[PDB]
C-alpha cells in the first residue's frame, strides 16, 4: 500500500521526535524535522510535505504553516499532514491522515454555513489513532493560529463508533420503549450522515447569539460554561431539525433524534470521577426537562414528553435571556448568571467548587460501566 | 448460606427503596422501612438489624444512628448494616456487609494510633460491591455524625485489587529496572499488609501538622487542595517507613515502597479527561521530584535516585513551612500559597481554572488504558 508507506516513514519520524516537545519551535530542531521529511522517500514527494518543509524552514521569520493551511483549506487533496501541539489532544506531534468527505444536504450547507469538514478517517498515523482525537481545529497546528474561515474537521467515523458502543446501549437500557424509532436498527450510514448534520449545525451555531465563540471563548471554558454553551448550540440544532422546512422531513428528523440522544444520554456519563463539561450541561438538560415537563422518569426509565420541543424552545430562550444582558451588563456578570442558572439544575459542591455525577447518571454509569 | 439468606434479604429492599432516597429521614417511610427489616425472616433477627430498627423507629426525636453505630464500634460482631447517604458513594443506600480483621504491627498501632479498621469484605449487599467504595466514614450513614473515635473502615480487598490491575502494569512499563524488588511477584497477602500500614499511617497523619482535618477539612477540598492534602500524609507515612526503626525492617520498607508505587503511578493515571484530586497532587509529586533531584528520567523509564528520602524530606518541609503560617495569615492566604506551590508542578489551565495530565502521564495513560 503507497498510503501504509507513507503513514510508516510518518510514524517513525513522530517516533523519533517524541522527546521534544519542548523544541518544537526551535529553528534548530525545526530544520532537522524539515530535512528529514524532505529526504522521507515516499512522504517527501508529496505536495502537502513540501509545503509544511517550506512552512517549517522558514518558521523563525514567519512563526506560521501557511503553505501547509493553503493546501489543506483549498483542498488541493485529502492528505492532513503537519506538526502539532494541541494540549488536549496529547497525542498528535508530528501526524499524517487521508479523509472522505461526507454527503451534505444543500439547504443545511447554504442557510448553516461555516468551514467545517465532517470526514471519514480512511488511514492515518498513530497520534490520530486515538480516541481523544475526534477533531482537528486549526490553531491545532504548531502556530497556533486560528481564522474565520480555516476549514474545521470532524471525524465522524469516531462518532458513529461512539454512538454504536455507548448511546444504542443506553438507549435500551435508560428509555421507554419506542423513544427513538429512526434511530433503531439504523445502520452506520443512516448514523454518519446524522452526525455529520450535527456537527455542521454545532459549528454554525456557536458563532451565532449575543456571546458567540471565539469572541466569548475566555468567559465560556470553565467546566459547567463549556458545557451550558455546547448544550446551547445543540439545542439549538435540535430546534433546527424540528423547524426548518426546508430539510427533507426523513433526515431532519433522523438527525434531531440523534442529536437529543446523545446529549441526553452518552454526554451525560462522561467524566471520573466528576462529570466533565459535557456531562455537567446534559444534566442540567436532564433536571430541566424532567421539572419542566418535557420529559417524565417512570421507573427509572425516560419517556420523551410529546411538548417536548416547546420546552426545549423555553430552554433555549431562557439561556437566551441570560446571555442577551452582555448588551448592559459585563461578561463577567453574565458568567454569574449562567453559573447560578446551572447551579439550579446540577449537583453543585460548594466547598469542592466543583460537580457530582448527579444520583441517576451516577448509577447507570454503575450499571452499565459507562 | 445463613449469611447468603441475610445478604438477599437486604439485597431485595434495597431494590424497593432505590426510588426513594429523597425520604430516607422521613418519619413515615423510615417507619415502613423498619417494619421490613424486622419482618425479614433471617436478616431481622440479627443484632445489628435490631439495633438499625430502633435507631430508625426512634429518628423524629433522635436524629442519630446510635445504636448501630456502639454495635460497629464496640466490635460486637464483624457484620455492618445500615442506612447510607455518602454523596461520593452513591451507590450506598440500605446496605449489609460482613469484614475480617487483619494482623497489627503493634508498634505502629500504638505509636500511630487511629480508630483504623483495614479489613478484607467477605460478602456485601450490591452497593458494597461498587468499585468506587474503597472505605467507610461514619458521618456515610445517614445521620451524617462523626465522631474521633468512630471506627474508620477501609476495604483492602479492594487495594489489593487495584494494585494488581493497575500498579503492577504500570511498575513493568515505567519504572526502571530494581525500582520497587519487594513488590515483585509479592502474593495478595504480602501487598495486604502493606496496604493496611498505608491505611493505618493515612488516616493518623491527616490529624497531625498545622492544619489538620477534619479541622481545616472545608479548606481542603479544592480539587488541587485535596491531593495536596492527601500527599502531605502520604509522604508523611513514606518517611515513617523509612525513619522510625521501632517498626519491623523487613515490613516497613515493603510498605515504603506500596506508599510510593501507588502515589508515583497508580494515582497520577486517575481520572478522565482531566486528572482527579489524587493525580494533581501526584503529578505535582513527579515534576518536584524530577526537578529537585529525587527522581531522573532515562528512556521514558523512572529511575529512584538514592537521594530520594532526602527529596521527599525536603518536599514534606515545603508543605509544612506554608501551613505553619496559618498561625500568622487566614487559611485563605494559606490556600493561595498551598495552590501557588501545586501550580508550579502541575498542568494548570488559568482560563478553564482546571488542570490537565501532564504529558508524560497522559502517554502512559493512552498506551496502557490507564
Ligand atoms: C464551549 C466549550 O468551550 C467547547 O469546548 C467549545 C470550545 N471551542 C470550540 N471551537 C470550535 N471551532 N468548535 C467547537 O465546537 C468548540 N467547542
Ligand atoms: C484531603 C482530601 O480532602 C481527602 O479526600 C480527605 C478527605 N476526608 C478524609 N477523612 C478521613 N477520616 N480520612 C481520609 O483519609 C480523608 N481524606
Ligand atoms: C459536541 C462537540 C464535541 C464533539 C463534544 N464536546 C466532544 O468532545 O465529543
Ligand atoms: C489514600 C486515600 C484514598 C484511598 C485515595 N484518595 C483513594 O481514593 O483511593
Ligand atoms: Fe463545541
Ligand atoms: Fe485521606
Amino acid at each position: 500500500s503507497p498510503t501504509a508507506a507513507v503513514i510508516a516513514e510518518v510514524d517513525e519520524l513522530r517516533e523519533k521526535i517524541k522527546g521534544s516537545r519542548n523544541s518544537f519551535r526551535d529553528q534548530s530542531f525545526l530544520d532537522q524535522l524539515a530535512q528529514h521529511i524532505a529526504d522521507a522517500p515516499h512522504l517527501g514527494r508529496q505536495p502537502i510535505a513540501r509545503a509544511l518543509v517550506e512552512d517549517l524552514r522558514g518558521y523563525a521569520s514567519e512563526p506560521r504553516l501557511a503553505a501547509v493551511k493553503a493546501h489543506i483549506n483549498e483542498e488541493r487533496d485529502q492528505h492532513i499532514f503537519s506538526l502539532f501541539d494541541a494540549s488536549y489532544f496529547p497525542s498528535l506531534s508530528l501526524e499524517y491522515l487521508t479523509y472522505e468527505t461526507l454527503p451534505t444536504n444543500p439547504h443545511l450547507a447554504a442557510r448553516y454555513a461555516s468551514p467545517t469538514m465532517p470526514v471519514n478517517i480512511i488511514a492515518s498515523s498513530k497520534g490520530f489513532q486515538s480516541r481523544v482525537v475526534v477533531a482537528l481545529f486549526p490553531e491545532n497546528h504548531i502556530d497556533g493560529i486560528q481564522r474565520g474561515d480555516d476549514l474545521i474537521f470532524y471525524f465522524i467515523n469516531k462518532f458513529v463508533e461512539r454512538h454504536n458502543r455507548i448511546t444504542r446501549k443506553m438507549i435500551d437500557a435508560v428509555m421507554a420503549e419506542g423513544s427513538f424509532p429512526l434511530l433503531r436498527g439504523a445502520d452506520d450510514r443512516t448514523v454518519e450522515q446524522a452526525s455529520s448534520w450535527w456537527v455542521r449545525l454545532h459549528e454554525y451555531h456557536h458563532r451565532q447569539g449575543d456571546m458567540p465563540i471565539p469572541e466569548f471563548l475566555r468567559y465560556k471554558k470553565l467546566k459547567p460554561l463549556a458545557g451550558l454553551e455546547e448544550l446551547r448550540v445543540d439545542v439549538s440544532g435540535m430546534l433546527v431539525c424540528l423547524n426548518d422546512p426546508e430539510l427533507p422531513a426523513d433526515e431532519a428528523r433522523l438527525a434531531y433524534e440523534y442529536i437529543l440522544s446523545e446529549r441526553l444520554l452518552r454526554y451525560a456519563v462522561e467524566g471520573i470521577p466528576r462529570p466533565n463539561y459535557d456531562a455537567v450541561a446534559s444534566q442540567l438538560l436532564f433536571n430541566y426537562l424532567s421539572e419542566h415537563g418535557g420529559i417524565e422518569l417512570h421507573g427509572g426509565v425516560i419517556r420523551l414528553c410529546p411538548e417536548l420541543p416547546a420546552v426545549l424552545t423555553e430552554f433555549l430562550d431562557r439561556i437566551q435571556r441570560i446571555e442577551q444582558r452582555i448588551h448592559t451588563t459585563s461578561a463577567e456578570e453574565v458568567q454569574q448568571n449562567l453559573l447560578e442558572f446551572t447551579n439550579r439544575y446540577t449537583d453543585y459542591d460548594p466547598d469542592a467548587k466543583d460537580y457530582r455525577h448527579i444520583p441517576f447518571f451516577a448509577e447507570i454509569k454503575e450499571r452499565l460501566g459507562v
